[PDB]
Order: structure tokens, then C-alpha cells, then sequence
């Protein structure tokens, strides 16, 4: 929509240096500080089993698709306020569409 | 000096996005529209073989150091007026640690 494919490998990096200290992706990926992401894109909010998240992400029930993910990822407590997410944000479009890219692909 | 170790893997891929369309890094490399890069660090501007330099890079005699690579990564043809790499240069300390980092370990 208002989302281009960017780079899938600069998008692993970016996950790497950006991500991997909370999240996975893989399936039959363990939660860590963050939720496993596989399956994300198309699931809503707060839904991850055995996992604990805040009222503010439960709440939103926002559904995951390249765009929100986009909006999202530029500062996540200005999106969902009241989230235990740590990151400062992705102010770079071209950082986000890599990403989302990787994350597209390798969360699938 | 002041040049900082950054990612190796997130310079890989600024490699793969801003490098690789003229340049190759492997020992029996060949040269592309850039010069084959192994061994670069050490070697001086314009001494690769078979390879066809401007007047400008050979008569700059750069030792190529972590240092002087992150000057001319700045912006290439203010560091050497006259050569034909066109790059128009990573403004971003982090951009270029993560690349030199990067070069470091596979160039040699
Ligand atoms: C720890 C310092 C984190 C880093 C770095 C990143 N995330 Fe995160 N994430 C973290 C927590 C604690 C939570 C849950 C917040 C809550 O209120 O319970 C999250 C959540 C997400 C989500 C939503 C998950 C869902 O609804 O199933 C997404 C999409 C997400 N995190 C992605 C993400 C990405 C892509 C990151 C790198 C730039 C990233 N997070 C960093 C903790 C941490
Ligand atoms: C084509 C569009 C290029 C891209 C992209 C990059 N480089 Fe380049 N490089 C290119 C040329 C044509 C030349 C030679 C210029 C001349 O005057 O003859 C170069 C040269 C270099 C050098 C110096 C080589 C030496 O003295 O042996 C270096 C260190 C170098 N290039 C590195 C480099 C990096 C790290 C790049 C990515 C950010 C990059 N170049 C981009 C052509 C092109």
C-alpha cells in the first residue's frame, strides 16, 4: 500500500542487531523477552500461546499485515501506549521496508 | 584511531547493496567495473593488476588503513578528485564501521 519490498538480507542483519535480543522467528521458536514471531503477519495481537503480554497489546487486536507492521515499527508506544516493548523505533523507511521484508519471508 | 569495530554480517550486506555491482573481495576475484579488493589493506591506490586506474587514484598513493577508507567512503571524490568510482559515499559513521569491518575480515 504505502510498503515496498526492500531487502530481504538486510533485513536478517536488521533483525539480528535490532531484534534478536527479544524475539525469534522460527517455528517451534522459543518466546524469550518477546514472543516467537512465526505466524505473525494475518494473526492479531496478543494471541501467542504461553506467553504473558500486556493489556496494551491484547487490546488493540491489531491485525498484522505489512502495513500496521510498518507503523508499528516506527515507535511502537506511540502505536500500542502501555507496551512493555522496549525499542526505540525504525525512523528509516528503508530500514522498515528491509525488515518487513525479512520478516515477511522468514516468518511464514 | 577513530574507527570503531561495528557488525560484520550487517556490513556484509551494505557490501552486497552498495559494493558488489562494481566490486569482488575474494582472493582470485576478478576485477568488474571496481578492482578485485583482496588485500587491499596495506596495498597502496592503484596497484592491482590488470586492472585499468585513473591518473587520479595512482597519484593519491593511499595506504589503504581502517582509517583512510573511512575518509574516502565519506565521499570518494572529494578524498580523490578525479577518480571514476562513482559512489556517492556513506555519510553514516555506522554505515561505514560495520563496512570496514566487514572488508577487514574478508579482504584478507
Ligand atoms: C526487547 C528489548 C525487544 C526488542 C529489542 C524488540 N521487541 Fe518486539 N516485543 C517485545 C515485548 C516485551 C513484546 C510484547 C509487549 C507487550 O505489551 O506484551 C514485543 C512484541 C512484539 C510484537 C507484537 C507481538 C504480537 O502481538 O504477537 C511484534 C510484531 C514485535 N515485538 C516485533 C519486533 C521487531 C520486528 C523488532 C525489531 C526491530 C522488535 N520487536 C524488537 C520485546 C522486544
Ligand atoms: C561502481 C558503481 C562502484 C561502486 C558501487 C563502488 N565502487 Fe569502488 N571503485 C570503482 C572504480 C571504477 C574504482 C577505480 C577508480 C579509479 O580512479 O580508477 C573503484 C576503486 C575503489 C577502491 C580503491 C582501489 C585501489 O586503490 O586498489 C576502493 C577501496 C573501493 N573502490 C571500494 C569500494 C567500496 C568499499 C564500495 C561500496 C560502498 C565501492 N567501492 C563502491 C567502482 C565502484
Amino acid at each position: 500500500t504505502e510498503f515496498k519490498a526492500g531487502s530481504a538480507k538486510k533485513g536478517a542483519t536488521l533483525f539480528k542487531t535490532r531484534c534478536l535480543q527479544c524475539h525469534t522467528v522460527e517455528k517451534g521458536g522459543p518466546h524469550k523477552v518477546g514472543p516467537n514471531l512465526h505466524g505473525i503477519f494475518g494473526r492479531h495481537s496478543g494471541q501467542a500461546e504461553g506467553y504473558s503480554y500486556t493489556d496494551a497489546n491484547i487490546k488493540k487486536n491489531v491485525l498484522w499485515d505489512e502495513n500496521n507492521m510498518s507503523e508499528y515499527l516506527t515507535n511502537p508506544k506511540k502505536y500500542i501506549p502501555g507496551t512493555k516493548m522496549a525499542f526505540g523505533g525504525a525512523k528509516k523507511e528503508k530500514d522498515r521496508n528491509d525488515l518487513i521484508t525479512y520478516l515477511k519471508k522468514a516468518t511464514e
